[PDB]
């Protein structure tokens, strides 16, 4: 298997908040991509303020600092890192997306229990109804469960 966090408490911070959706909303979106996550392992997120966290999320726009720039409205909507110090764990959305909260643009919860996923080491799925799937599909977000390969792919790293 790839990398793991070597501990099961593990802390996150947002670094910075997309203009295109409410602080709140942006908040709530990465609290709950966390929470699909704990409720299928035995892991713990912390939020954090201010400070050093494990998970760094940041929007930014093309090149940004890292080996892999973005490429504006469409393609690439994000990226991960593998667990590790460092930019290790951290998670990227491309600015030149339109977040939301819904159907429209590019539901930042959904596109966060994705990225999320990688940050905690998983790779992509050939299952197209996994989470893990690498193409970008609207999917009721009351609604929306993990996969049984989702799941089989966390629970295969923790616990
Ligand atoms: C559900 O969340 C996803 C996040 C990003 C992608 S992506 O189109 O940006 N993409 C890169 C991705 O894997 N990063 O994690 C797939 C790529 C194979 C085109 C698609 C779906
Ligand atoms: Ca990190
Ligand atoms: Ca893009
Ligand atoms: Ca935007
Ligand atoms: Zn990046
Ligand atoms: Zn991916």
């Amino acid at each position: 298997m790839g990398p793991v966090w070597r501990k099961h408490y593990i802390t996150y911070r947002i670094n910075n908040y997309t203009p295109d959706m409410n602080r709140e909303d942006v908040d709530y979106a990465i609290r709950k991509a966390f929470q699909v996550w704990s409720n299928v392992t035995p892991l713990k997120f912390s939020k954090i303020n201010t400070g050093m966290a494990d998970i760094l999320v940041v929007f930014a726009r093309g090149a940004h600092g890292d080996d892999h720039a973005f490429d504006g409205k469409g393609g690439i909507l994000a990226h991960a890192f593998g667990p590790g110090s460092g930019i290790g764990g951290d998670a990227h959305f491309d600015e030149d997306e339109f977040w939301t909260t819904h159907s429209g643009g590019t539901n930042l919860f959904l596109t966060a229990v994705h990225e999320i996923g990688h940050s905690l080491g998983l790779g992509h799925s050939s299952d197209p109804k996994a989470v893990m799937f690498p193409t970008y599909k609207y999917v009721d977000i009351n609604t929306f469960r993990l996969s049984a390969d989702d799941i089989r792919g966390i629970q295969s790293l923790y616990g």
